[PDB]
């Protein structure tokens, strides 16, 4: 089930690109 486990790590290496985008969007 490696899907699963893919989803839910993917939310938390997410936060990096997230990150990136929130502070380029303040700039």
């Amino acid at each position: 089930k490696k899907k699963l486990f893919i989803m839910i790590v993917g939310g938390l290496v997410g936060l990096r690109i997230v990150f990136a985008v929130l502070s380029i969007k303040k700039k």
